[PDB]
């Protein structure tokens, strides 16, 4: 099973019980873990962070495909739709060898459905599958799923719609125009899979073609981490300028598993294409996007391939040995460039220094090799491994810088009783520049480069955990202590027209995690609690590290619990959840953040509990027929999450009351 | 059905609406002369009963409704008979259990079901596919999956009608000259979701629905009128086509328990009732405070209804129970900052920029609707009389845009006899009671751009007083009913008084029914005709009630005949079927109405007859394949209906010949 | 087909079509060398037949087609092969029975009916699935669900195709220094709704149908350019991208009756075709008359023909019949108010007097009507076909100007197919056939930029085509050849404040084509060579004919080929195709195009390996990759200006499957 405490969560989200959930959304689906942490909102204006860490530092894969760019730093990164996911897992801090690219804090791991999926509860070779969602606070929501097999072959495809409305935040919240509702955070969510596929050569074979698309669509606001303040706010309706907007992932994926191969006992390789779009309809009163008027259109593509061999030495040795490719490059419209605009000399200059660039794509090359070695000895685990990865960094005025790491890692597992496991690990990783916000690539506000030396960031990652499970009750524990050296974040002046990215200062980051279990005869109860404290030290005179939550948050110690009970009869499930977040103090910056202004900001954010009750009943004795009913935030709660600004953002989402159906035939 | 002609129970079947070629309302209750439609497609429709409006007459679809509107340069939104199993109607005042409003009658309708797709077939599943073609210029398709698992049942639905710009009778010419009338192309869509648990000896049953009808397509703003003549106010500027979405949903949580001892039958129904109006440009929309780019607005309809019935002795029924329901207009944005009055002279302007800072100051809310109602009803048997008492108590609350909040409450009784001496006859008389809260302004100009809505201190709701008599005489072979009322309701409103709505004057109606059928081998005749004379009497100095079509019509003297015959084999039936209206005269306003430069119109309606040829034939002699033909408007007659503005606004469609396939397995 | 190759029935067979990972007219009719396609996407695209543009060309689907036009700076709109059945071919200008205007020749396509999907599968009902990956850069997909109960039928059919701006061959750079060709990128949907019935043992059937094809996406104000640099006149501001959608519609009643007696055989057609423009902003579209927010213009086309074949012995068909079209074009309003000549005194003081003139006017819809009755006789004698025709056809334009000039046409043929051997054919055909004009641009009918009339005595163009072919097949080896001469007469382009459609010259055409294939045991060989000269002549003094694409083209000699075999264990054909165009030279005006241009067309190769696999055996299962221009040349095709309009897409990498159960 997962044996480093709580550092590795594997299948934390199975299939099976999200359609016993009435979630539509990884927020409310990953609730009951207390190292990961939502922002408020719809969409893209959720920022997600993993023992603090934002998505900066932490991808989600899904299908083992991952960008790290952004669209934009005023919102956060796309989150997967949990329609389209058959398990979602977690790895947390710096992985071994085999993680793959930037492992230097962790990630969701996500893996689409699949044909044999769907076909679980059905005695023959095709099936159906509907489902309806109705949300009371505000949404309606269905998707239809056809799948099957014919000889050697397989398919499927899922249609899934959220039409979700302003939602309305918990009792105490007014709007502006005095209303409970948060202006446009309404979304028209729409994802599909393709898939089809071939298992062959006594199953021992498999090839896989995969299709995704992950859509928002809605009146949003520039900026979708704020809504519309009063019109004396940075944040009143003409900064904020709301104008329709498409958001979009997609994903086509080729992937391929051999298994007794002879010369290797298993291989998985995966190449894909991931594309990331932004859509404006009218851009005009987008600052960042230079005011284009009009519809614009911005798009990052990724392309990756990975692949992985597991050879065998001997019966208690494994040798797993691979290379990592991944190309990104950001497309903007159009560059802007040409536009940019009593000693002000000096700003002529600059001025035609910023003319005088041609600009292209900005593009990002990562490769990486690696190899690691398992080995059991006695009851102990043992695990070896290394990573040489590189990257090279072409920015929009043409230049290119590149530097590479070596990182390796150790870790060992002990296995003295079979209730129990403890661990401890040593892990570096390393993880390139980012390249600068897609929507401000046109270059308009200034040509942005990178420095000559620059490196990438790399982590240090140390600890220590432990496991018991004996049937009836589990528990978990983990330790951490994270440094990251040459951080990287705003770029430093060589006058504000051309600017460098540049490593400028360290990262630390430690804490823990607990979690309990108890099940017996149809009950099951569960707690957890987290706390860690993720510190941002500048190093550069100019001090250009960040409190954008991409980066992080100091979320407060986070405290989730679950009471469920199955009847025999009638097949019925009824139960209570709780998450409590405490009050939590100061920045992620050890010197402070500021204010637009420049002033010390005394960051504080209060605690709040939600509760939930849920029900999920099966009329029919199997897994064909789920309904699902649930009231979220029963108290109706008016909260701020951690995961964001601090100042008001975008509350929780009040009150809900929700159910769903899924039905397969 | 014994009330003569004031309830007529089921006037469409589901088995009848399979066998016609009919895509709207307007098409399906011709045959019916006290129900009249406007001209034009969707939205462009006033329907009237008994002359009376969408003001005061509802469409209750699984008996939820709204009364509110988008804007009233358009009809209130009618349901697509695909969606539904039965009409039925109810006219004048009804009695107790009613429900909310009854003041002027309901179409009510209810939405297919399960069992009623599962007819025709021999098991427990089934698919009902349909094609459409219609010459006059449309095409139309749709399916139906559905079935039935142990205690449950359910069913999807999609219907699309995708209809062009229609062409008018003979002599129509459109300014380009063309034939066809300019915007009136709609793309009809409409879904239904269901699921539903029959349990317990068949004396339980819970479903829960969900339904969207909508319409898209490049509309005016004003959808009441075309464009017309460059010199006219209706021409291309002023009316700034523009691409828009209209959209009614409902979620519908209905139950209905038999046989609970006390409680013979309960039915009750919650649901929420969604309107919304979608365009992707309103600038050239003035209503909407011509908003650039994206405008969305919505109504929000809740409510509940429960409904008791108590057997007191076997000749005698009660029945309870009480109505809920929530209304809640929401513009995208308030815009109230942005009133302004034009100087265009004259030299009063004074006064002007004093009204101007007297709006841009206020801070506006959401306007709110509620109303709420008890009501019992006894219905007693005693020799060859069925009496009927019952009363309501209704209370409603306003909450207007600016904040204020005025209610009242009205007691309203209500008698009812029928008298059936021979087993061949009944003779009908009630009295009946009813109110009806004050609407809620236009919807699309809640914005407040225009100036504040708000409503006067003593306001109340309308009350209808309703007295009428009829006979029906069916003898098996030959069938005739008749209907004679009278009907004043105190204390309309319409136009406000900042303006507040205020009581402004009183309502008349008065007129008669007449219908008959012969059925006999294989042939059936049918003949009906309708005159009523709805007339609005102003009370206040500002004269304030409306000659809009809302309010209602002064429709001529309708007639409506049919001539059937159901040969053996083929299972084939032809017919003929006719509609008349003759001339008709006034303004529904007794002091007559004003056009715009305030002069007195001349108001005369044109008398017209369109002639309809149609067959329906079954190729298996079962009803699970439809082939339907028909020829509507033969003559291609030119012509204006009459319940919608005098002057020429939306023609007839000319011509039209339709084919339409129904088949079920 | 015995005409040589001027006649080429079921070019493409929907078997072979689920075969192919092509989306596109363009890239399933590439091994076909007298047809020649522009670049580009959707409508940027512009087609050629023996050089002849779609000013004389038609797409036929399902037997009806417009030869109205949106606007000059973009083709005709080309149907999406996910509908169709069948594609055929007939060049140059037809018998009696073709139809109206048949002067220069059609793509002929028929839609996809119950049966057809029916094929593979040992029941009454099925369901087809289909997806694509296109690495150049684009997804598609779609489902198809069809059946029959007793004497009736009926199918529904969605297909959408997501594509990107594409990428063209290596060197092409395009003004920010990408590799991709702006606001080429489209959504296509397509859809396709049939009923029908087959009743009276099996001689009769009526079908009813309805079509809808369509393009979506921010496209440029003339697709037939992309966005240039800030200094042409080809750039941002001037092409004002915006979004677009560009529609083709048909519904279609159907009636075919067989031996019925006297009448062998019956078919008739009655259908509504339309066409449709639609803009959210036209603004930057000057040929809109700048029209602010959304904006769109519409074409539509009634028709119906019946054609009677009557037996008059064993050895003689009578063909006789009768087509009807009416098109009809409506703006969304006329602008002629509006009509305004930039500000020399006298001409200033003429130019004041136009503009009174032009906001004289009150416009009317345009329309135009055609008909045509048709007889032909065809003769069977010895080892002769024989085969003669008349055609009477008339026309009848009435312009915005609510002017109606009409004329009418008295049009022979003359047909001789002579079969000595069993795997010989030889031909000749000597066909005359007239076409009406054209009406003026759909999007510029509204007359903000005056009034466009038609001249007094202005006729039909009148067409004759004669031609020469053989055709050589054995069962293993085959060849076809024809030679053809085009003259056309009266030919009409540009109009003579107030101008006027006119007869201005006339039109020359000749050349050849050439095919070959060798078929043994799975392998299957395939050349094919083409080359036309097309040719106007101005008649009238202010030279008047023109040089857009519409018109033709001079198109480089044309080469195609390939080379495939298929395995019969697993069902795996693997192929080669190519496609070489030499170089060209030349205007199709006679006396050239202007300041006179030295057209100069480069030579290209393009190569595309494919493979074809059935992993169950059945045709019920397709899995298809392709690697289309494998060596990523960078070029532009000939149908299409010959200054840089729009490259050839470069490489691109295709997997489609298409599943029946
Ligand atoms: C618009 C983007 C969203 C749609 C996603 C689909 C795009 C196309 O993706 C291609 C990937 O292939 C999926 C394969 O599905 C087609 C084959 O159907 C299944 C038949 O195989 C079952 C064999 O028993
Ligand atoms: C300018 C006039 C000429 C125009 C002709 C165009 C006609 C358009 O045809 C297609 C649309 O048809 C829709 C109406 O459907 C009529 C159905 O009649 C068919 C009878 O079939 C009997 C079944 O046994």
């Amino acid at each position: 099973g997962d044996r480093q405490g709580s550092k590795i969560r594997t299948n934390i989200v199975t299939l099976q019980q999200k359609d016993e959930s009435t979630a539509t959304d990884m927020r409310e689906l990953l609730k009951e873990e207390p190292s990961i942490d939502f922002g408020g909102g719809n969409g893209t204006s959720q920022f997600l962070t993993l023992r603090g860490m934002g998505q900066n530092s932490v991808d989600i894969k899904v299908d083992n495909a991952y960008s790290d760019s952004q669209i934009l730093y005023h919102q956060g990164r796309f989150i997967v739709d949990p329609a389209l996911v058959k398990v979602v897992s977690v790895q947390k801090g710096a992985g071994s060898a085999s993680a793959g690219i930037g492992a230097t804090n962790g990630a969701i791991i996500a893996k689409t459905v699949d044909a044999q999926d769907l076909l679980k509860g059905l005695d023959k070779n095709w099936g159906v599958r509907l489902n309806s969602g109705f949300a009371s606070n505000n949404g309606v929501s269905y998707g239809a799923s056809v799948f099957g097999k014919e000889g050697n072959f397989d398919g499927l495809f899922s249609y899934n719609r959220n039409d979700e409305k302003d939602y309305e935040a918990g009792k105490g919240f007014r709007n502006v125009n005095g209303g409970k509702t948060v202006p446009y955070s309404a979304l028209d969510k729409r994802s599909y899979l393709a898939k089809i596929g071939t298992t062959f050569g006594d199953d021992d074979h498999r090839i896989v073609l995969s299709h995704m698309k992950d859509q928002h669509r809605g009146i949003r606001t520039v900026r979708e981490e704020f809504t519309v303040g009063d019109k004396s706010s940075r944040i009143n309706i003409d900064r904020q300028a709301p104008a329709y907007r498409e958001t979009t992932q997609s994903n086509t994926n080729l992937a391929y598993t051999g298994k007794n191969l002879g010369f290797v006992e298993k291989l998985d390789a995966n190449a894909y294409v991931l594309e990331k779009e932004r859509y404006s309809a009218d851009d005009s009163g987008t600052g960042y996007a230079g005011n284009v008027k009009g519809p614009n259109h911005t798009r990052i593509t990724t392309r990756g391939a990975n692949f992985n061999f597991d050879s065998r030495l001997a019966e208690q040795t494994l040798l797993k040995y691979g290379i990592n490719y991944r190309h990104q490059e950001i497309k903007p419209q159009a560059f802007l460039n040409s536009k940019f605009s009593e000693q002000q000399m000096k700003d002529r200059a600059d001025e035609d220094t910023v003319h005088a660039y041609k600009l292209s794509n900005p593009t990002k090359t990562d490769t990486g090799v690696y190899i690691e070695a398992i080995h059991d000895i006695g009851d102990f685990t043992l695990t070896g491994g290394l990573r040489y990865d590189r990257f090279k960094v072409k920015t929009h005025d043409g230049k290119t810088v590149s530097s590479s790491n070596l990182n390796p890692s150790f870790g060992v597992i002990w296995q003295p009783h079979e209730h129990w496991s403890f661990s401890a690990s040593h892990n570096y990783a390393s993880r390139s520049p980012r390249l600068y916000d897609a929507l401000q690539t046109h270059g308009k506000r200034g040509i942005i480069s990178i420095a000559d030396g620059t490196k990438a960031e790399r982590a240090r990652n140390t600890e220590i955990g432990f496991n018991y499970n004996d049937g009836t009750f589990a528990a978990n524990g983990s330790y951490f202590w994270q440094t990251i050296k040459d951080a990287l974040a705003n770029p430093q002046n060589r006058s504000v027209a051309v600017r460098e990215a540049v490593n400028a200062g360290y990262i630390k980051n430690h804490g823990y995690e607990l979690g309990a279990s108890y099940r017996t005869g149809g009950l099951t109860a569960k707690v957890g609690v987290s706390h860690s404290k993720p510190r941002f030290y500048d190093t550069h005179k100019d001090k250009l590290l960040s409190a954008n939550p991409e980066f992080g948050a100091q979320v407060g110690r986070t405290w989730t619990a679950s009471l469920a009970y199955r009847f025999q009869n009638p097949n019925l499930e009824i139960g209570w959840r709780g998450r409590y977040v405490q009050k939590a103090t100061g920045s992620i910056l050890a010197a402070g953040q500021k204010d637009r202004k420049g002033n010390l900001e005394n960051v504080v954010r209060k605690g709040f509990g939600v509760n939930d009750v849920f029900a999920n009943w099966k009329p029919l004795g199997k897994d064909t027929l789920n309904v699902n009913l649930s009231v979220n935030n029963v108290f109706n709660k008016f909260y701020y999450p951690h995961s964001q600004r601090w100042t008001n953002t975008l509350p929780g989402v009040g009150r809900d009351v929700r159910l769903g159906v899924n039905y397969k035939f």
